[PDB]
C-alpha cells in the first residue's frame, strides 16, 4: 500500500491544479490540503518502523 | 485565440502567489508548479518572436 502514498500525493498535485485554475478557493484549499497532508502522516508513519 | 492565454496563466500565477502571501504550505511544493507556470508564459512570449 505504498502506492497509496503516491495516490495521496497525486491528489495533492491535482488539488493544487484545481485551485490554480480557480475551481477551488484559498479558504477551501486550507481545509482540503491539510486533510491530505494529515492523511499522508496518517499513512506515512508506523508502517516503516 | 492563442494571444489571450497569458492572462489565464497570470491568473494561474496570481492564485498560486496568493498561497505564498497566505503564508502556509511548503514553498518547494509551490515552486515546482511555478516552474511550469513561468515556463508556459515564456513560450507564449517566444512564439510571438516567430
Amino acid at each position: 500500500l505504498n502506492e497509496k502514498l503516491k495516490i495521496e500525493h497525486a491528489k495533492k498535485k491535482r488539488l493544487f491544479d484545481l485551485y490554480i485554475n480557480g475551481s477551488y478557493e484559498v479558504s477551501e484549499l486550507d481545509s482540503m490540503m491539510n486533510d491530505i497532508d494529515a492523511q499522508i502522516n496518517y499513512y506515512e508513519a508506523q508502517i516503516e518502523a
